[PDB]
């Protein structure tokens, strides 16, 4: 039993709740929130850019110093760094970014470094909110990830919508 609550059980180990990734940890403190970040960790908009923002700019602060000393992280990578105020850890998570060029295959290996954490709280990736992609990012997720997801979606008529087509 955890913290978590309103989140509509979507699999034996897929939640999802209509919130903002960003209140949902201020309020629940997960030992894991996942940020959906870019490879050089600059956090200028997005769940990353109000992640960063309700850290008061610590988490850029620490992001800074690790691409310093380890260089960008791969497409489909991911780190593990603090979770500041509002985890104890954030999983800094790379999808790809399709207005880039980057093969959206790479999403599953993005949700893959889900399943060394036992519970996170996570918002969808290489995603967005219009057309099939964040219906895709969905079907992926639930194809992928073993461990315990709770999936925050701010925008509600994608929230109730993936809710009605999820297979
Ligand atoms: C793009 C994507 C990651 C996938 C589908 C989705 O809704 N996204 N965004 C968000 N994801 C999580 N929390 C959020 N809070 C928000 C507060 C806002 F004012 C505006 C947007 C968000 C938001």
């Amino acid at each position: 039993v955890n913290s978590f609550s309103g989140y509509l059980k979507l699999t034996d180990n897929v939640y999802i709740k209509n919130a903002d990734i960003v209140e949902e940890a201020k309020k629940v403190k997960p030992t894991v929130v996942v940020n959906a970040a870019n490879v050089y960790l600059k956090h200028g908009g997005g769940v990353a850019g109000a992640l960063n923002k309700a850290t008061n700019n610590a988490m850029q602060v620490e992001s800074d110093d690790y691409i310093a000393t380890n260089g960008p992280l791969k497409v489909g990578g991911s780190c593990v760094l603090s979770g500041h105020n509002l985890a104890k850890h954030c999983l800094h998570v790379v999808g790809p970014n399709v207005n880039k060029g980057e093969d959206i295959q790479l999403l599953k290996s993005a949700y893959e470094n889900f399943n060394q954490h036992e519970v996170l709280l996570a918002p969808l990736l290489s995603a967005g909110i219009f057309g099939a992609d964040p219906i895709h990012s969905l079907r992926v997720c639930v194809d992928t990830v073993r461990t315990n997801v709770y999936l925050a979606v701010f925008d509600k008529n994608l929230y109730d919508k993936l809710v009605s087509s999820f297979l």
